């Protein structure tokens, strides 16, 4: 009889021309694995609740996969989705895509350093960057790739020379304080 | 028979078109209160020595106030002067006139920060600014209101982060050392 | 029967229009004094080995000096060379030639500060600068005489206020780290 808290299913589609409602695949797989492993419901409704989150090309893959094997488990479907849509980067290509990444022509700089920190985690999980130098490659890649103002650059240059280097949180604090 | 030194009387007139010889009223009252309280001679001599420091519109007020009551004391005259010329500012208007005060189009920044400190003392005696944040509002109002850049901005922004904040004297030293 | 690693003789000529192969006189005298004092052979071999390092006007002086006194020692020849080519500076002129020395129109600033330290040593040898202020006159002459801006100016300005002043080596390290 009360109001009820609806909550939005995370939609995925796999098109490059993605709509604003649609996630990157790595986020969708974190939902689909919950439906696969954690929910208690039988496999026939797991399949449906996975399928009801898909749209466009990604839904076509679910149809292809199920039609080519009607006995398939949801776990084996998610292996097919990992194989088609999961990112195939190597140690070489993840270092390159990280180091190639500069501040975009429309970005404010505090968005750039936050965007950049996700690529560092991507590269560290590939073992393409050692954890013990992550701070160095943060400051260096920010200072290489950002459109820095002089008064920020002095404070970043000081911090690079300081001895103990910034956390990502402190680097964001310093950059945010110069966004004005 | 020796040389002799006449330390000059502080002249006041109350006109907006004040001549270079003429004090702000708040300074003249500090002289007139000396002649009122401290000097030993009778009220008739005090009246004349007060009047001899007044000129133009402020002298006209002394004539009005005396003519409407010849029995008046010099102390009671200075209450009339406080009422007509003494600064009428409220708590808000002292903060607003402080925060509105930017570096003038012909000022060097080393003059501006000293001009500005007098307005802070004005606002503190109104209890409009808490004494314990005076240093913050110095650095902030300097950095907001002055025409500085780059090399000086770095040292001031550094000092804002340094822990214990500058005295007015040290802030003046830093700004003067960049006037060159 | 083996390769031999012969090392080039330091040629000197004393012309203002010096060729790229030719040393300044102070470096040549440091070789000629070795041939005078340290080599074992007689004066008649010393004279020839000194003369074989000279060219043009400096060789003409060796001929003049020997012809006007064939009894002369190699040491007394080098006294004639010190008298004709050795620099005749004074406390006044060495301070001026140092403080007048700015960064050249084609120089990198890291080359300029190294050139500048040689002039400081020149001045200290004439007692024209006290050794205990050499650090101040480095930072001040760099900051006055270089072409500078932005992050390096801020770092140099900080270092002037830092307490213990830079060595020349550290001042070079700082300037080189901003040459990029």
């Amino acid at each position: 009889l009360l109001p009820v808290k609806y909550c939005k299913m995370r939609i995925f589609s796999g098109s490059t021309a993605a709509a604003p409602e649609e996630e990157p695949f790595e986020v969708w797989l974190e939902q689909a694995t919950e439906i696969a492993k954690e929910w208690p419901i039988p496999e026939a409704e797991k399949k449906r609740w996975v399928a009801e989150s898909l749209r466009g090309p990604a839904l076509d893959l679910m149809h292809i996969v199920q039609a080519d094997n009607p006995s398939i488990s949801v776990g084996e479907c998610l292996e097919a989705f990992k194989q088609v849509f999961g990112s195939t980067e190597s140690r070489r290509t993840s270092q390159v895509k990280y180091l190639r990444t500069y501040q975009q022509e429309g970005e404010k700089i505090s968005a750039y350093v936050l965007r950049l920190e996700t690529l560092l985690r991507r590269a560290v999980e590939k073992r393409a960057i050692p954890r013990n130098i992550a701070d160095q490659v943060r400051l260096e890649q920010v200072m290489a790739g950002a459109n820095l103002g002089n008064v920020l650059w002095c404070r970043l240059q000081e911090l690079k020379d300081q001895g103990p280097l910034p956390t990502f949180l402190q680097l964001m604090k310093v950059i945010r304080e110069e966004e004005e």
